[PDB]
């Protein structure tokens, strides 16, 4: 479980983000697909995208980085009680998007540098490590439904 005081060091970062939701989207899937090419594979509908200049181009893709930000805070704003958050999301990512776990650990490492990267002075040491407990507690409990759906892997 996270803390109270660890829960308001990722939410005082998340209300940053949320100046600016496209473009963290962006930055995250463009950090993603340039680290793990073999994530953008997944995605029938940026498959084309060829060069990171490319990608910055791509409406389309900042389009789909505000969806996956907006359904994130969601999660994040629930403080742990995210269950009716998190469920319709693990189902599509197992069944119909057929995302492996580890790509979840992918982009939670992209998360983290962005975050890094955009704002230091709300991003020290300590609310890294919180925000890395939040990230970790999302896929522990994605791993959960994947593995009653048969899906661990
Ligand atoms: C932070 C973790 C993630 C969140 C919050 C997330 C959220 C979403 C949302 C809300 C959608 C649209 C509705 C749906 O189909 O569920 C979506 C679609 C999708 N996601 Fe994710 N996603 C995450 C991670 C990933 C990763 C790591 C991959 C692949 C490497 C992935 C692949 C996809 C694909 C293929 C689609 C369908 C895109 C399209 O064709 O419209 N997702 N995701």
């Amino acid at each position: 479980v996270l803390s109270e005081g660890e829960w308001q060091l990722v939410l005082h970062v998340w209300a940053k983000v949320e100046a600016d939701v496209a473009g963290h989207g962006q930055d995250i899937l463009i950090r993603l697909f340039k680290s793990h090419p073999e994530t953008l594979e997944k995605f029938d509908r940026f498959k084309h995208l060829k060069t990171e200049a490319e990608m910055k181009a791509s409406e389309d893709l900042k389009k789909h980085g505000v969806t996956v930000l907006t359904a994130l805070g969601a999660i994040l704003k629930k403080k742990g009680h995210h269950e009716a958050e998190l469920k319709p999301l693990a189902q599509s990512h197992a069944t119909k998007h057929k995302i492996p776990i580890k790509y979840l650990e992918f982009i939670s490492e992209a998360i983290i540098h962005v975050l890094h990267s955009r704002h230091p002075g709300d991003f020290g040491a300590d609310a890294q490590g919180a925000m890395n407990k939040a990230l970790e507690l999302f896929r522990k409990d994605i791993a959960a439904k994947y593995k009653e759906l048969g899906y661990q892997g």
